């Protein structure tokens, strides 16, 4: 099973004038190591690669791999829109040395069944790098459903993984029973902090969530206590994940709040966001110093 | 706090005539009680409040209150579209001896925030008992929100807990924080056995759920080791719960499955459901034997 | 084709104490007579059924039909939840002399289609009189999709017809291909006003619409330029009809709109609407007649 | 007002190596002046814009603004997902001579209100020509309301109409009340064909849709009758629109069928469309054959 355990969607850190801060990321990717993740996800999301033109990805994605340098499995998000695009983003990803990319079903048009499948077969087939599946339907408005991610897991060996990015347990369920049954060494992540210990006693693989980003030892600590036997000790840091998430709702998209919380965590770097996301006003980022504080992560 | 812990929606059970069968309910009613739940729900969702007359209803209350005879605190499902009728089965259900009533929204119409609110208002002081809300937005199509719940408890002091059933940490926590926030003692319980153990983490106050007819001892072991203390244990129980869903996925609707259910796992009763619902198959209870076999339960 | 044209859904007249006014309702009847309508349908939606008990809904049809005295077709809407009740109004509506029911699906769970198909066909064989289905997915939460209704038609001759009841070309287009594709006599009418036109354009075959109570001269008047190949006429009520619908966003539900609109328009009746519905307030109806003037309806 | 009547979404042109086809795109931009349209939108939805590069949109949109030549007024369309290429589009296309911008709103994260509505600010600010809001719900997952469309009406004075993508008569209706009543002469396009003549009848000003590119005479012809107070001749043409969009069924994306449409009513061009669109097969290209047959369309 590649991909297992915590593996953040690292924040693109930019400065003031929207490029790439190299600093800032790197130092970011440095403290996630330090803090004993699993492996590193970049232009998830959170990464804001919807926000990113082509160029930008790639010099961003070559960058973040050469930083790494190994020390932990990389992942790239290659997906988006225009397909020929992803696939030469994705081919940039393998050619640049990453270890997996992470696909996204199109998010405009919700291409038919036929369409779908076709689309993720030759993504697949461009690279012979591993192949994690996107499922976010609160943004796509499609959901990859368990049915159809088998089909693929079945018809490409290299097609490996899902981020399942939901709030619900039955899909979680569902995803690793339908899936997991016919494909033992399927990888299955959820994309929701609140979500990591039920996936892991479902029997799944470990989460790709914010919170990787500002409070990884809370991630961290919870899969080794569960590694390790110790339930106590895992619902105990499930508690505080459990709490986390009311954070998000202070901004939409909130990109920008990750950001802050990295700062008021204890890492000074730019958080600029890319358009339409905007700052986080300074109420708000009271708001979220005081919840950071009351959940005792800085 | 009232009416808090492990509550199941007991399910009413009817000889082939589709009337009440007394002695199978009887026998139900006193597993339960036996099994150490701290209440019993009749006529919610799973009971078949929706495919029964106001004077079946009625004929059910009656016979459920005086059988439990006070043993555990009893609520009544008395809602439904027609709300003279909700009236007229809540201020029954008071004079019969129940401890509270349970109302859903009304679910033909989605009436506007301000007739919604009346109506709440409305049965609310149509009683002097203690008046739980229910959420059940994949059957209401509408979702009865935290702020709006908020506002109802504020509204009438006599408003004072939620079965919120819906698979959503997000919206259980933010049920608990909302409302809880401002009334200390107004309960929260979650309509799923899956969210049992996350409703407890987060501070609300146990379940009112299918598994409790069957499985009564999980949730029970559930509650039991949590307020000791034993979070490991409490997890080992949420394990089996985590599972248990998969069954319901068997028909539409399932409580067919869950009377089906309470057979297997040893309590002989006549498994008659009411129309539009329809007996379990062969194929599909051989199912059902496995799946509860597989978690231990029979 | 049996019951096309313009059939309104007749509003359900109530004195103050919220019982069957007779005299209100039998001079609407006799009003939309008179006006030319096609038929008469009681106890649909804005005949309030779902907030009326079963012996209110005996009653109210055996008036209805009664005051009617055969000189237009009658139908009656028998449908709900409770399937024994379905049937047991559907029978006594053939016995008191009803031309036909109107049998909406069951709108708190949505029954599986095996169950769905099982319940219209039972509903069905209860009777010997001719059955409209409802389709009203905004309420029922439930589409009836053209396939399923073709396999309905498919499966019991007495199945003859449908209310689709749907903001959208599509879906009557649709209804249309592919029930009339395979039954030419199968009767299609919109349940709103503002599709009436398009559906007789598309091959359909009239409307129960709520303007049918208090303008019924649009539709009636619009049918018959239809028929007589007077196109520009047609088109002339149709802007009328297309501007309608805003009255309705007054209240939700909006039978107090309705009533209030007949009032306005000329016929004194009682306009009380049973809860959760409530009165309309003045400055609404004070809008309400502004919106009837500005169409030159009152 | 400006941009009203019929401004067909212009279909891209490709060669078999999906680059610009010049000669093709030319040929169809011809057919469509020579046929009476009001105007051309490039890269809309039906133009593949989601599929393309920012620098191949810079290239379309330079080659077909130069080869128009000024004979009808012009629109690109420029919206995504990365704000700062919508500006870079945006001022691109008024230095190529474009004589309007068409902007849908960001459809990966549905951003907050308030970011919704800077981000089209900061578009409209962009440049100093006229700019078109892009309503497409069913694709972007977030409905522009009317109420939201008259506030940015209200905020900037270049923002003058809307092409609202929608099977609803009731979004069209109350889109023309709400922003019309505010703004007399910003001018509403509906997205669908089979809502053209709704959306006159309503006070509306014409269609962006797929049939102009094929069948553009049937929408001229129309709004011609229409124009002349001959509304019999434009109902005869709307019942030919009402039953166009069936062809739209035959895959998704439905690109691929508007350009086999154009072939076989007359216009031989390459028909190749970017992935994740795909071929339609000959089967599905045979269906669309009798069907523009049947309409009388070739």
């Amino acid at each position: 099973a590649l991909f297992t355990g915590i593996i953040p969607p690292v924040s693109t850190i930019f400065t003031a004038d929207g490029q790439l801060d190299k600093p800032g990321t790197a130092a970011l990717i440095d403290d996630l190591i330090k803090a004993g993740v699993d492996g590193l996800f970049f232009l998830g999301s959170g990464g804001e690669f919807s926000q990113l033109g082509a160029e930008e990805r790639k010099a961003i994605a070559r960058f973040a791999i050469d930083h790494v340098d190994r020390r932990v499995p990389v992942l790239i998000g290659t997906g988006g829109t225009n397909a020929r695009e992803t696939i030469e983003l994705s081919q940039h990803a393998q050619q640049a040395g990453a270890d997996g990319i992470v696909v996204i079903n199109p998010y405009y048009w919700k291409v038919s069944e036929a369409n779908l499948i076709r689309y993720f077969e030759q993504v697949a087939d461009s690279v012979t790098l591993p192949v994690m599946l996107y499922n976010f339907p609160a943004l796509t408005g499609q959901d990859l459903t368990p049915a159809l991610v088998k089909t693929l897991a079945d018809s490409r060996s290299n097609i490996i993984g899902i981020k399942d990015t939901i709030d619900s347990v039955a899909h979680l369920r569902s995803m690793i029973h339908t899936v997991k049954g016919a494909h033992p060494h399927f990888t299955v992540l959820c994309g929701y902090d609140d979500h990591l210990f039920n996936t892991l006693l479902l029997g799944g693989d470990g989460a790709i969530s914010a919170s990787g980003n500002f409070a990884p030892q809370v991630s961290v600590n919870l899969l080794k206590a569960w590694r390790d036997g110790d339930v106590a000790k895992a619902a105990g840091y499930h508690q505080t994940l459990l709490q986390i998430p009311q954070m998000y709702q202070l901004d939409t998209p909130f990109v920008n709040v990750i950001k802050e919380a990295i700062v008021l965590c204890g890492r000074p770097v730019s958080t600029h966001v890319l358009p339409p996301a905007s700052p986080l006003d300074e109420p708000r980022k009271a708001q979220l110093k005081t919840l950071l504080q009351q959940l005792k992560l800085c």
